[PDB]
C-alpha cells in the first residue's frame, strides 16, 4: 500500500487520502455487512436447533437451512468477499496511520 499511498508532504494530499480513506470504509462497512447477515442467521438457527426436538419437522427445517447458508458461506461469492474485505480493512489500516504520522509532525 506504500507505492499507492506513499508518506505524506502536503496538507492537500492528507485531505485526499482522508477522501479514499472514508470511500473505502464506506465499502468495507457495507461488505462487512452483507457478511454478518448470513452469520446472524446462522447462529438464530443454532438456537432454534437447540430448543426443538430433534425429531420434530421444526428441527429439520432449521437443519435444512442451516446448511443452505453454511453452503452459501462456503461458496466462491462469500469467500471473495471476505478476502476483499480483509484487503481493505489493511489499506484502511495503512491510510489512516499515513495520515496520523502526518498530522503528528504538524503539531
Amino acid at each position: 500500500w506504500i507505492r499507492e499511498y506513499p508518506p505524506i508532504t502536503s496538507d492537500q494530499q492528507r485531505q485526499l487520502y482522508k477522501r479514499n480513506f472514508d470511500t473505502g470504509l464506506q465499502e468495507y462497512k457495507s461488505l462487512q455487512s452483507e457478511l454478518d447477515e448470513i452469520n446472524k442467521e446462522l447462529s438464530r438457527l443454532d438456537k432454534e436447533l437447540d430448543d426443538y426436538r430433534e425429531e420434530s419437522e421444526e428441527y429439520m427445517a432449521a437443519a435444512d437451512e442451516y446448511n443452505r447458508l453454511k453452503q452459501v458461506k462456503g461458496s466462491a461469492d462469500y469467500k471473495s468477499k471476505k478476502n476483499h474485505c480483509k484487503q481493505l480493512k489493511s489499506k484502511l489500516s495503512h491510510i489512516k496511520k499515513m495520515v496520523g504520522d502526518y498530522d503528528r509532525q504538524k503539531t
